[PDB]
């Protein structure tokens, strides 16, 4: 309404006209903090040094850690390092009231006594382990005790009556945010019902107090991961109290869900006859949201034009004070539009002062502040206390909001203000500036297929309704494939789940040398006409049986997570890579298939080009019993070979879903033949036979190398030497350096070494931690793992189940009894009672490379740890095993990190992130020495092992002429 | 400009006095459609094309193709006849009856006439003498009828002769004709050849004091075919009816003009020069190219135009010594012969024009009544096969020069790769150079070779000497042999080099190759006079080895830069992850005698560059050859224990190199029995071994070349022997089975085995020999005995003389009524002994082609797309070669290796093959720290 907006639009000048010349503190340039950020907004490359140098800082112990940093980063001593250490503590000091919640309760007051409210915070968010969530929740029962005792002696802030007891006559004086993943180490919508409630039975605890000294509990909003969890543990703790009116909740307008959100919630709150209060605001997370969305392959859930979160804001303002009576207001904005947009709906409805309120966070935006005061007079501060490592999150949060692009604050005080530009009704904005926004073969580029997401209500649901699906398809009997035709054999073998193996999935039909000869002669029947396919149309056959998977997607996962115990999370991953597999490999072809011409000598033509070999047998593994399956058997028939393909046999029922899509496809009769058998009877049959030209194999080091030795021999017919692409696993080893940021090397660690139960080849089963930080990384890596629970992988909860097999579960308890005398047990899992293979998640302390467990692959979830010295013995000793498939470290030291790149040389090398999860293209996957024979599946080399090259040359001159080509000499 | 508008106005007065393409493959085609299936097959291919044909000719090709062979006999009747029509309009008849009665029509035009054979390439000594033979029975025929000849008209002199002063038979003869092998790598042997041939048809033209006209051909035989004329006109001082041709394109002209007329007066005799511009001009671009030689040839049209002017006159000037044919379609040119003679009153006797026969005849006689004595260029010979073989405008072409004239990338700031140039025997100091450096080689025999271990030589009391296979008596040195201790070292000082090795830039590790590059194309000769010697290779192939030796160097180079740096992949924000390739560790190289440069550097630098390093076993036959590597690498200042030779018998450290725990990688060339027991042994991993084991093998092949019905035989056939018999057999790429297909077999086996017994087998320090003898006295009773077999399981066809005396010598030897069941059709034999298979049609052909178990090359004579496309897809080696000889890959033009039992699948010399080396790694990068990721440019944002 344009009568609206030119109200707010004055409004919004005469603010400006009012704070002219006046600058936040955290601008000022006489101190060490304004000229930081001053050069970080002039130079990139130095923000990016100074705000990772804030989060290393408080990890820089000695003074060789802090000068080397300081060089690394940017390039007496006690005195200079006092220097140092007073920069950034000012830097963090800026945005709390305090260390302690004495010290914070003092500062509270010095703020009441300057005119402001409050509403208060421990630092602390994503927490660890149970301990650290009971802390975090004791000291805000520590600070409610404090704070009872002191409120009586306040009087209340100034208003224009109502009850003087009350600040501003009707707030509560008392006022506290608590932020939900502080509550619980495990909260993951992956888990939805197990993390709203230990979340909320937490914050139970603390609002009971606060409704004690009748004051008022603000849940903060997280990232998006959260959000629906957040929201559900507000709903039930309004209802338990449905009379007690101080309960708020954020919302996030930056955020496309809120209009919804807020529309759901308001219509939630009416149709429940309760009153709610909602902090609006923008959003703190959003650089991080964009990118954890980019690199997980979800969804973007923020807005990404700025305008469209000011305009959502006001959208969401209106509608909330156009409600006033069911829902309270605290308008959370250093924005003097959005302010002023606020100030003028508020007038527009006549929505009563005791209805709305506004906030700014302490430290910041104080002329802003200083205007709020003067015309609205109620103003709350957000003041957090606590020390630097558990406030750093909110620091950095706090650098990057000061110091962006586009922020208000920065186009205000840090830039020459645009007024005009910066009071403009942000509606408009969007609309001009949503106006101004506006691969070969044919085909898009590759992408990565979209990764489950559970935020999602309709992701959650699938699971538990595709396993009981699934549960109804029971009891088959799965044959042989054999040139497009069904062959049953007499010999079967059930394939059970590995979390209750009572539990019989299926009947597997076995191959005998004489159907396993038949699939092989029908794979070389048909290659020849396969060979003479069209590259192009070879690929179009991997896309269809994409599509086909994609289609299925929930199925195919739910099967996984009953016959080999995948959790939900690592089976839908497993059928996303099988899908990436066939999606990369067809553009692979398409880009290979067409010859090159090579030389530029005139008279003359030489094309080389690629063909394929013969028949592959491929050979796969139970651990990704879709994804490497389809990888080597979709490269050897993109590529022009036909396939005999054995799959493991405790994952013979995902075996025949290639079987299934390869189906769906229409791929020609012979070109991919399935034939599940008993090793002891076809094994070295398949591998022997004269007509098999490549063996595709991924699986232990001692099978490989004996395929390796076995298909070198040329028998008699035989037409090529065997192409041998091998994958054999790994004993991979993390690095924690004395600078490590902790919080993130745990979980990381604890998902690298017992995601699916440890059996990766990727897996980490060697923890090398320096000396100078073991103790502190021992105990939370510990404390996380305690709070971690063990059972089935079809509930979400469990982090772990059982392991794939009985030969399995004996092997790696003997492992773990070796292990158990080599060093000290430091943690040792409860497991479920009953049947089911269940091993101990296990950590083991004292281990030493000469230990078995330091250099033997267990494939099971016991974790060695490994305690070095210094940097150069834990180089040393992550080289010391005969594997080299992938490695981790955490270290925010470049020098480190450029000596890791360099010496620890394994093919998959991974800086500060778990060592597990590669993905296609982005990580083509594989390694030399004992862990392979240097193929990487998923990356640009790979089809090439599966074919041999030709040149065809042409003498183009006839008669003493030869035509001219384009790119002749 | 007083001249030039003299030169316009005889010109003025002169001026007034897809399917295209597809009718002239078929014309030249044609003589080779010897039967109603090939015709019908022919025509049906070749104007098939619905769209691009007229469609009479459309219709026509696809109901020929319906009818099959049915149709044949309507359709060869009918094209012949015309063919034999048109063919009548450029040459003057098949029989000297038929010649004669032409000529005499000729005469009685007002044209005087030279007579030139038009036949086929000659191949043989047998189709020297047909050719050597025509002309002394057109000369016989001419004598018995010049008597009878009214003198054309004339101004003065006997009226018994052309124009008053002209011979009245005039023939041409081209040099090559005389000579199968005629090449300048043999100078001398060549000009004897011709000379000894063209000096019994001259006595035959003195004897009717008729003229003889040398013609020229490629640049390649122009210093020969000036040699001949030379040494046959002061053989005959006194006659001065000798003429040569000299050709104005070239750039060699001005001098060879000038030095031409200077040999002349200080002789004091005359000669005759008919001046051309040039019938090879695309031919030479391209050869020149191909080779890296400098082009022999202007490469502006206007050049030549100007330089045939410029040469005309000097030799006009000079007319005293030297008369002049004018021999040119161009008006401007005929026009400013005519008009500088004028204007330099050169005497009529001295100067003539000539044009071709088949010239239209309006202009042909418009001509002739302003020129006044024309003499036309009269082909002779068989019609059908003959036509197979067959304003501004005069303004001053110097103007145009300056006009035209003034009118006219590579990385790691490094230039293009580029091969290294052939040797041209068109030098001569390239043709000096040879008897040089082998002589010098012989001052250094003697010597003791021994092992070069971490930077130093280690000798040791075992020694083989290596001897001449042409001359085994002659020793060139000692070689001293490792055994498994010395190997051991190796290794050891290998791996301990490796890790400040593979630490080294990629960059810095392929300068040390450019310095061995440039180490070696310094001594080039040098390098090659010793393989001449320790491994009987000729000049040309000793040559081709050193070249490809250093070509390997530069190409290496350049894809190690190429793969060095890291590459980004992804596109996802807040992670940076990094794909790149390392070297995997010591890598054992064993080399085979045959390529004893090219292969072990080929091998040797290509693990090097990639960051290993090598221990080098050369073979015990070629090990001097071996030891240039250990003087290329330290001259170009290798770091010590990166490349060790240690030449060893395989029986004492063979398996103990190939089994040692300490190998990554085994590169070996060589034959199948060693190459699959060396992968074998090596898929073991033992004790203490890092790696499983990279294996780089090329095995050898049992190579076809096809030859089709309708190939042309004057290429096909010397490329065949070439393929066979160059270097004696002795290559992997040889060909050692030729598959005719039946109607083309009995003229292509004639033509073959006559080209064979022209050849000479002998030592390969003599340019004159072919080939020479085989490795050792081993590989010679080896090839001997599989001789024998062949000659039971076929019937031989050829088998050469040999020298008597010392030396490996086997004969060049040929087999024919061979089938895929025999041993000698299956089993290489790596000598001179070819399989000469007879195919029942393309089909078969295809069929039996791929009937062994190896496919390394192969080669197809054709001129059938259709079974070109066949071939292409079907005739599965590694190299396949069409209309060409199926060896001599160039680096980067022909990457080289195959499957099956060839090899491996890795390719030599090609974009590929240095990855065999590495391994990959990936390098994954979180960057969000605290929420916030440096945004990259790369990001998907
Ligand atoms: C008292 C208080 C409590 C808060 N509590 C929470 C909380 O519990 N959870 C939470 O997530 N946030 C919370 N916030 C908000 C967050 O911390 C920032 O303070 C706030 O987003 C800044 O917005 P603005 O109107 O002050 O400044 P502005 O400069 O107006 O707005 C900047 C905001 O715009 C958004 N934005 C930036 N770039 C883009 C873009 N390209 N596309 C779309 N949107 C963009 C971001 O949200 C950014 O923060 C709170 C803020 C206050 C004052
Ligand atoms: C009677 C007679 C005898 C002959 N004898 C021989 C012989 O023994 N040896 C021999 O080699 N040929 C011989 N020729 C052929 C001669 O050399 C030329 O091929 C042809 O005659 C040139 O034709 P032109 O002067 O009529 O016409 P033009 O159009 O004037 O001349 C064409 C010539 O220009 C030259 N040319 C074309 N393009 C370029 C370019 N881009 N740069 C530089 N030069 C270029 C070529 O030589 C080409 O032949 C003979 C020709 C005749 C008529
Ligand atoms: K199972
Ligand atoms: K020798």
């Amino acid at each position: 309404n344009s009568e609206l907006n030119t109200k707010i639009v004055n409004r919004g000048k005469e603010f400006f006209g009012s704070i002219s010349g006046e600058k936040p503190s955290l601008f000022n340039k006489g101190a060490w903090m304004g000229k930081a950020m001053d050069w970080s907004m002039q130079n990139e490359q130095f923000k990016i040094q100074m705000f990772r140098f804030v989060d290393v800082f408080p990890s820089l112990t000695t003074s060789k850690l802090l000068t080397e940093h300081i060089r690394e980063y940017f390039g007496g001593g006690a005195v200079l390092n006092k220097v140092l250490t007073s920069n950034i503590e000012e830097m963090a000091r800026q945005f709390i009231v305090g260390e302690t919640t004495k010290e914070a309760v003092k500062n509270l007051e010095k703020l009441r006594k300057d005119g402001f409210a409050a509403v208060v915070d421990v630092l602390g968010e994503a927490t660890l382990s149970e301990e650290e969530a009971e802390v975090y929740t004791n000291t805000y029962l520590e600070l409610l005790e404090a704070l009872k005792k002191e409120q009586g002696s306040w009087k209340g802030l100034p208003g224009k009556g109502g009850d003087p007891g009350l600040d501003w006559g009707h707030a509560p004086k008392v006022n506290i945010a608590v932020k939900p993943t502080a509550l619980f180490c495990l909260a993951n919508p992956q888990d939805f019902e197990g993390s709203v409630v230990a979340i909320l039975d937490r914050m139970r605890r603390i609002f009971k107090k606060v409704m004690e000294l009748n004051g008022f509990l603000c849940i903060d909003m997280e990232s998006y991961r959260h959000k629906e969890i957040i929201l559900e543990v507000f709903r039930r703790l309004k209802l338990e109290y449905r009379d007690y009116p101080h309960l708020g909740i954020v919302l996030q307008a930056y955020l496309k869900d809120n209009d919804k959100d807020l529309d759901d919630l308001l219509a939630w709150a009416k149709e429940h006859k309760v009153q709610i209060s909602v902090r609006l605001v923008k959003g703190a997370y959003w650089d991080y949201e964009t990118v954890k969305a980019k690199q997980n392959d979800w969804e973007v859930p923020v807005w990404t034009i700025k305008a469209e979160s000011d305009a959502a804001y006001e959208r969401q303002a209106r509608k909330i004070l156009e409600n006033h009576q069911i829902c309270h207001f605290a308008c959370a904005s250093h924005n003097i539009r959005t302010i002023s947009a606020v100030m003028e709906m508020a007038r527009e409805l006549n929505v009563p002062e005791d209805r709305y309120e506004f906030q700014v966070l302490y430290g910041m935006a104080e002329p802003v502040r200083k205007g709020i005061l003067k015309v609205a007079g109620r103003i709350r501060l957000y003041a957090p206390y606590g020390n630097m490592v558990p406030g750093m999150g909110y620091l950095v949060r706090r650098l990057l909001e000061n110091t962006a692009n586009e922020s208000f604050l920065r186009q205000s005080f840090a830039e020459d203000a645009q007024i005009e530009r910066l009071l403009e009704d942000p509606a408009v904005t969007v609309e001009r500036e949503r106006a101004a926004r506006a691969g070969l073969g044919g085909l898009p580029p590759f992408n990565n297929e979209a990764m489950v997401d559970f935020t999602r209500a309709d992701h959650r649901a699938a699971f538990p309704k595709h396993i009981a699906q699934v549960r109804t398809q029971l009891g088959k009997t799965y044959p042989l494939f054999i040139n497009g035709k069904e062959v049953r054999t007499n010999d079967l073998i059930p394939t059970v789940n590995p979390n209750k193996p009572s539990e019989v999935l299926g009947q597997i039909c076995q191959a005998g040398t004489t159907e396993v000869g038949d699939a092989i002669a029908a794979a070389k029947a048909a290659f020849p006409a396969w060979r003479d396919t069209d590259p192009r149309t070879r690929a179009e056959y991997l896309l269809k049986a994409a599509q086909a998977a994609r289609k299925r997607l929930f199925e195919l996962s739910a099967w996984q997570v009953l016959e080999i115990g995948k959790q939900w999370d690592q089976a839908y991953a497993d059928v996303t890579e099988a899908i990436d597999f066939l999606e990369y490999y067809a553009r692979e072809m398409i880009r290979l298939g067409q010859p090159q011409r090579v030389g530029h000598a005139p008279g003359e033509l030489n094309h080389y080009f690629y063909e394929p070999k013969g028949v592959a047998a491929v050979i796969a593994p139970w651990n990704f019993p879709l994804a490497i399956s389809m990888g080597m058997a979709s490269a050897a028939i993109v590529t022009g070979n036909c396939v005999v393909f054995k799959p493991s046999g405790i994952t013979s029922i995902i075996g025949w879903h290639l079987v299934e899509l390869f189906r769906e496809a229409g791929l020609p009769e012979g070109v991919f033949n399935f034939t599940p058998g008993r090793g002891s009877v076809m094994g070295d049959y398949l591998v022997d036979h004269p007509d098999i030209s490549l063996i595709a194999f991924t699986g232990s080091m001692e099978t490989g190398l004996r395929i390796i030795e076995r298909a070198a021999k040329v028998h008699p017919g035989q037409a090529n030497v065997k192409k041998i692409i091998s994958e054999m696993g790994g004993k991979n080893a993390i690095i924690i350096d004395d600078d490590a940021d902790l919080d993130e090397a745990v979980p990381h660690v604890l998902y690298s070494a017992f995601g699916f139960q440890g059996q990766k080849c990727s897996a980490c089963s060697r923890v090398i931690v320096l000396d100078a930080v073991y103790d502190k990384f021992i105990e939370r890596l510990v404390s996380m793992a305690k709070a971690t629970k063990v059972g089935p992988s079809e509930d979400p909860a469990n982090y772990m189940g059982a392991v794939a097999d009985d030969k399995a579960m004996k092997s790696i308890k003997e492992y773990a009894e070796i292990g158990k005398r080599e060093g000290h047990v430091l943690y040792e899992s409860p497991v479920p009672a009953g049947e089911g293979y269940f091993v101990p998640m296990t950590i083991i302390g004292g281990i030493k490379p000469e230990h078995r467990i330091a250099q033997e692959e267990i494939f099971g979830p016991v974790l060695a740890v490994m305690r070095a010295k210094d940097f150069d013995q834990a180089i040393e000793w992550a080289n010391s095993t005969q594997f080299a498939l992938t490695g981790g470290i955490f270290s925010r030291s470049p020098e480190h990190l450029a000596k890791a790149r360099r010496e620890f040389r394994v093919g998959n090398l991974y800086i500060n992130r778990n060592n597990t999860g590669a993905l296609v293209e982005r990580q083509p996957f594989g390694g030399a020495r004992m862990s392979g024979v240097g193929t990487k599946a998923g990356g640009p080399d790979y089809l090439l092992h599966f074919m041999d090259p030709r040149v065809v040359t042409e003498n183009t001159m006839r008669r003493g002429f030869a035509p001219i080509e384009e790119d002749d000499d």
